[PDB]
């Protein structure tokens, strides 16, 4: 597997998982602060411009590699490969899922937009900060919510949910938002920084 | 099939699905703009307060009824049930999910930030409103580049894919996108328009 990388939340996702199967991988770096995610090469992976991307040069088939942008879809099509991390029933399967697909369409791109705005002065952006700051309190109070009822995100095992919010919900200070309000998300932070895996993708 | 509604992009991608199907399904109205997304009965489906969501009440496996919300997820486990719109070839399939995925997590989100900022006078939001409008331009351009290479999003035949772009490309006028300036869009929009489903959806 040759992973397009950058330290980032979204990157993060696809090595905590990687950490966490074992599975053999090689880091391309992608400077996205010179505009590495602009060449044609990495386009020609990952035409919407953004990491994380991966190759699979073996994959199931056999035959030509298989290439992937967002990281959504790579998790998925990892977790697919080894069978971890997601459930094969139907049910379980489903939850997970749900929360995946909550996490790359409302977490991550909402807190992403509150870390954006948060690199103005506030009285500069009213409106923006004052929308994505009340965004990102609803969105950690849902979190929080079904963290009340299950030990992970939509079931009783860590799975690829999981994976896809932590790097997003770590960044929480920057975000400024007080995790005191969310105490089930406090609590399950420190549960997912206590495992090697995580400790490993962030060393 | 419960499907919980509302005629906007993201509840059209739903009704979308299921007439291409001929799933049967029965409506359940949510007034998004008198509060309904708020109410008890509706957040035990949906608990982040967002249309649409579906209950299955005949899922494969029988036993208890099946909840899900996130578009993404219900079209998954929706072409994931019949069958239809979204490839077994591992290949196949991965493209098209992988442009799913980049639908619910940046042409969605974006182009609703879009939609926002454009209930305000632009001399209020100037930063937000450029930029969300050159984030839209750089999002027609992504799925411009790839129907230039392939007749439908990521594959050779209409996907969940496509379904999922189609209900937010419908309304580049809204988001003050010249479409001339993405022509393969343009066709593609127009080939979609004409499918009976399509219409069937939006009467
Ligand atoms: N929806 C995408 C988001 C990826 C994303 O936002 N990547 C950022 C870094 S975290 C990036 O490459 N930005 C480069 C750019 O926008 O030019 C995913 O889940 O993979
Ligand atoms: N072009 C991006 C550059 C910054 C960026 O890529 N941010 C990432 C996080 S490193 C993001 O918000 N991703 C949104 C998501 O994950 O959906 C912007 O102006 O926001
Ligand atoms: C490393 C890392 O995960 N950084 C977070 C902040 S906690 C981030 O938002 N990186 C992308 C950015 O600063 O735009
Ligand atoms: N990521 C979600 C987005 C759903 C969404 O934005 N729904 C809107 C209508 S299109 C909604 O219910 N808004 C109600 C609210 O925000 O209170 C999906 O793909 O299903
Ligand atoms: N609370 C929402 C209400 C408006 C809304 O729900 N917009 C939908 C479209 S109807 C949206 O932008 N969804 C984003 C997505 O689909 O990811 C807001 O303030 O933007
Ligand atoms: C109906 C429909 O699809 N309306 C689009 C505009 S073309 C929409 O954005 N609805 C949600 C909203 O106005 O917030
Ligand atoms: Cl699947």
């Amino acid at each position: 597997i040759d992973l397009y990388y950058a330290p980032t939340p979204n990157g993060y996702k696809i090595t905590l998982f990687l950490e966490e199967v074992g599975l053999p991988y090689t880091i391309h770096p992608i400077d996205i602060s010179a505009g590495d995610q602009f060449k044609p090469e990495f386009l020609a992976i990952a035409p919407n411009n953004k990491i994380p991307a991966i190759v699979d040069h073996q994959p199931d088939g056999g035959g030509e590699a298989i290439s992937i942008f967002e990281s959504g879809a790579i998790l998925l099509y990892l977790a697919n490969k080894t069978g971890r991390f997601l459930s094969k029933d139907t049910r379980e399967r489903t939850e997970q899922l749900q929360w995946l697909f909550w996490q790359v369409a409302g977490f991550g791109p909402m807190l992403g937009q509150n870390h954006h705005f948060n690199r103005y002065a506030p009285e500069v952006v009213p409106y923006a900060i004052k929308r994505y700051t009340e965004e990102s309190q609803r969105l950690y109070k849902v979190l929080n919510t079904q963290l009340e009822k299950t030990p992970y995100l939509g079931g009783n095992e860590y799975s690829i949910a999981d994976i896809a919010v932590y790097p997003w919900a770590k960044c929480y200070e920057h975000q400024k938002i007080n995790l005191e309000d969310y105490p089930a998300v406090k609590k399950w932070l420190e549960k997912i920084q206590q495992r090697p895996a995580t400790q490993a993708a962030y060393n």
